[PDB]
């Protein structure tokens, strides 16, 4: 499965390697996991609406969320700071 970032998501990785190395920890984590059971697991992984239909989203912390998207063969990342 490959990983791809937005470009905005990508920047936010970058700020916490750049800030917080616990957090970039567990978004590796739960990118992990989400490799294992897409849809289940770390996070308390749930699926969103409306606007975000199709995603995904995971805690990094109450604040921080992971929002992502699974197909067939990549797992999208499209953003991994505040809840999108
Ligand atoms: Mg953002």
């Amino acid at each position: 499965m490959k990983l791809i970032w937005s470009e905005e998501s990508w920047d936010d990785y970058l700020y916490w390697q750049e800030t917080d190395k616990r957090i970039v920890k567990k978004i590796n984590e739960l990118i992990k996991d989400t490799r294992r059971t897409p849809f289940e697991g770390k996070g308390k992984p749930e699926p969103l609406k409306h606007n975000l239909s199709g995603f995904w989203s995971r805690r990094i912390t109450e604040e921080h969320r992971l929002v992502y998207a699974v197909t067939d063969d990549s797992l999208l990342i499209a953003a991994c700071r505040y809840h999108y």
